[PDB]
């Protein structure tokens, strides 16, 4: 057989959660691949047809600030960190399609929110009313797969590659985070009541579309200087969203006004306990391996509030 290596620090970095996949773009094929072949096995994709999907992949991904082909590879590195270490829990398809779902989580994204779509009478926004940016990235997603030479799952059965395009459409859909809200309140009824079952597919819809979030936020899970650095990247593209709503002659919220620039430390305080921290928590609560992402959540929180009062620059 042929595997794929990574240089010894990136071979054992990669296994902490906290891994930053590097300023290398030509590396970052190699890391998924490598990512793939140790949680799923060096059988689960032809080589061939996994190498043409991912470049295939990567050239529909934009080059926008924060919304892009390195936080695709980011969010599935995540993914790979809370399979690895929960390894019982997850089922063959899933390991396949999670990986999978993360990497095209974000096809084709412009920097623009749903809202924005929404005001702007975008065409997409009359094609799907609601998850309107999650429902074009699923989208996306089917059409590159069926690309000649592009079926990574042709070796499937016709009802397994139907059960793997479930897991991949409703992991894609619940990245909307107007969805987070409603599906992290049932998790923790659930949790603290006891119902909470992984064999009820209606529940592990949940806890995935949970690990979704905790993927696709791991941006405030790093070490300081990445999370720090990562959050001038999600700003550029805010405060675009608010200009442009300027521009229909529309307020944009204060997240997206460059004009309240001085207001982040506060808006980030605001993001982690209103939001992060409630998503961590729970996760931890349903599956206790994934701690390090609470606990590196908790330690930038306590960062944030270093920058507040004066202690810290940004
Ligand atoms: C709610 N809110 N309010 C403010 C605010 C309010 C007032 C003034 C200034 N900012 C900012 C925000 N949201 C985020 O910061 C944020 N959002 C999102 C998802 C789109 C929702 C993802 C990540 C976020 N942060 C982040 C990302 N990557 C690294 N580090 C931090
Ligand atoms: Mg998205
Ligand atoms: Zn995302």
């Amino acid at each position: 057989l042929m595997q794929f290596t990574l240089p010894v620090r990136l071979c054992k970095e990669i296994e902490l959660f906290h891994f930053d996949i590097g300023p290398f773009e030509n590396m970052w094929p190699g890391i998924f691949v490598y990512m793939v072949h140790r949680s799923c096995g060096t059988s689960c994709f032809e080589l061939e047809k996994l190498c043409r999907f991912i470049m295939s992949v990567k050239k529909n991904y934009r080059r926008v600030p924060y919304h892009n082909w390195k936080h695709a590879v980011t969010v599935a590195h995540c993914m790979y960190a809370i399979l690895q270490n929960n390894h019982t829990l997850f089922t063959d398809l899933e390991r396949k399609g999670l990986l999978i779902a993360c990497l095209c989580h974000d096809l084709d994204h412009r920097g623009f929110s749903n809202s924005y779509l929404q005001k702007f009478d975008h065409p997409l926004a009359a094609l799907y009313s609601t998850s309107t940016m999650e429902q074009h990235h699923f989208s996306q997603t089917v059409s590159i797969l069926q690309l000649e030479g592009h079926n990574i799952f042709s070796t499937l059965s016709s009802s397994e590659y139907e059960q793997v395009l479930e897991i991949i459409r409703k992991a894609i859909i619940a990245t909307d985070l107007a969805l987070y809200f409603g599906n992290r309140k049932q998790l923790e009824e659930m949790y603290q009541t006891g119902s909470l079952n992984l064999n009820n597919q209606s529940h592990r819809d949940r806890v995935i579309g949970l690990m979704m979030t905790a993927c696709d936020l791991c941006s405030v899970t790093k070490l300081w200087p990445v999370t720090k650095l990562t959050a001038n990247d999600i700003y550029a593209e805010f405060w675009a969203e608010g200009d442009e709503m300027k521009k229909l002659g529309i307020q944009p919220i204060p997240m997206m006004d460059r004009d309240k620039k001085d207001e982040v430390p506060q808006g980030q305080l605001g993001f982690y306990n209103a939001v992060a921290i409630p998503c961590y928590t729970t996760l931890t609560q349903i599956l206790p391996p994934t701690e390090p992402l609470l606990k590196a959540c908790r330690d930038n929180l306590s960062q944030w509030e270093k920058v507040i009062r004066g202690e810290e620059t940004a």
